């Protein structure tokens, strides 16, 4: 009995469907127009152009049906989609780390851990770019799509900034600790403490390629309580 149901949405799909090619093709056309024709230089403005191609196509009842039936540049769209999704990603993600908070209502495990899939999430982000990029820029720059925020002194640059950033914090949570209550450096847990800040500090250095002032005041403050 739910199968009424399920053959008579399919025919008012299929239905809609059929509608929206023949009511709706010079509209399907335009588009596809706009979308040959586009080019950008700055990535928002691709972001502006994606965004309104997305509210476009929304009404149409479904895209891969109604596409299917028209010359339609596929590669070119999904570039554009795809290029808007992961510069909107890594642009999440930058932020996501410059405005990082360490709760000090948590205690050092579950802050150290957070701090730790953080640089993780943000190393995995990193490398997926750096070994897809290549490919990428000679597909968008192809179609018209800019390529800059790609190179290392786009949001790659950024993103390795500010892990030096997250840096400060996770250090800032070590010594915090490590003052909070007053033990001996041969007590395993503040030792262990001690080198996670070390390691941690050292894994981002390598991973950004340098530190600043502050960030080196901090690894040096750390280095000199062994």
């Amino acid at each position: 009995n739910n199968m009424i149901g399920e053959i008579e949405n399919r025919s008012t799909f299929l239905l809609a469907v059929k509608a929206d090619v023949e009511t709706q093709g010079d509209f399907v056309q335009s588009l596809a127009t706009e979308v040959r024709a586009s080019s950008f230089t700055d990535i928002e403005d691709l972001l502006a152009f994606v965004s309104w191609l997305d509210e476009e196509l929304s009404f149409l009842v479904d895209e891969r049906a109604v596409l299917k039936h028209f010359d339609w540049p596929e590669g070119k769209a999904d570039a554009l989609r795809e290029a808007a999704f992961e510069y909107q990603d890594l642009m999440k993600l930058e932020k996501q780390v410059t405005s990082f908070v360490d709760d000090p209502n948590l205690s050092s495990e579950p802050a150290l851990k957070k701090m730790y899939k953080l640089l993780e999430k943000v190393e995995q982000s990193v490398y997926a770019l750096l070994r897809t990029r290549d490919m990428a820029i000679s597909r968008y720059k192809e179609f018209g799509i800019p390529v800059d925020w790609l190179s290392d002194t786009g949001v790659v640059g950024k993103i390795k900034l500010s892990s030096v950033q997250l840096a400060k914090k996770y250090m800032k949570r070590v010594a915090y600790e490590l003052d909070s209550v007053s033990g001996s450096d041969k007590d395993p847990n503040r030792e262990f403490l001690l080198l996670q800040g070390v390691r941690f500090a050292f894994r981002v250095h390598q991973f950004a390629g340098g530190f600043d002032a502050e960030s080196m005041k901090a690894f040096e403050e750390l280095r000199s309580r062994a």
